[PDB]
Order: C-alpha cells, then structure tokens, then sequence
C-alpha cells in the first residue's frame, strides 16, 4: 500500500510557497521561519497505517492516518484541521478543512522525484522532493 511513496525525501526546489502560506494566513514571522527550512519527508507504511513526518529545524510533525478516514490534525503552523487523504491516480491526496476555509495538499511521484502541490483558493505552490 502506497508503496511508492515510502522513503526518505529531501526537499530540492520550492516555488511560491510563500504566497500559499500567506493565503493560508500563516503568520509573518512564522511564513520566514518556514520558507528558510529545507524539511525531509519521511514516509512509511504499516499495515493499513500510513505515516509522513516532515523534519526540519523549524519543526517536526508527524501524522499516522488511515486512507480515506477523516483525522484531526494539527498542522506545523498551529491549525487545528479536519484531514482526509485519498489515494486518487496515484497520488495522495490531502484536504484540509478548518474555520469554513479548505486547502489540498497533493503529493505525486514523478519519475524520481516526489511532487508536491499545495492549493488554496487558487494560490499553488510547488515542492520537489527526491531521495535522500
């Protein structure tokens, strides 16, 4: 299961993502915080059970999830959110909801690489991944 995704990710190129976490409204102080992080991805099945921890010097979080069961997570920057993750064409799919507002996380692999698109009301940012 999702067997693809299992690894170690170092994060290799990232494009507007500031401007999603402004839309996200991540915090000033906390969006420089966050931007100047390089975080690892580690991801990791057991069972039924899956597993994706970003590592950085900003924070650690971790979330253990079933697919396609709503979970409540709190995010790096201190959301409370409803989560669901569906596995869609091959790839992971996260929706987040919280305060009427939503965003989708989608994660891809790309020959190498794991691709990571983040939209909020149109705003993308784009994250590449590959192998550490």
């Amino acid at each position: 299961m999702c067997d693809a995704f299992v690894g170690t990710w170092k994060l290799v190129s990232s494009e507007n993502f500031d401007d999603y976490m402004k839309e996200v409204g991540v915090g000033f102080a906390t969006r420089k915080v966050a931007g100047m992080a390089k975080p690892n991805m580690i991801i990791s099945v057991n069972g039924d059970l899956v597993t994706i921890r970003s590592e950085s010097t900003f924070k650690n979080t971790e979330i253990s999830f079933k697919l396609g069961v709503e979970f409540d997570e709190i995010t790096a920057d201190d959301r409370k959110v409803k989560s669901i993750i569906t596995l869609d064409g091959g790839a992971l799919v996260q929706v987040q909801k919280w305060d009427g507002k939503s965003t989708t996380i989608k994660r891809k692999r790309d020959g190498d690489k794991l691709v990571v698109e983040c939209v909020m009301k149109g705003v993308t940012s784009t994250r590449v991944y590959e192998r550490a």
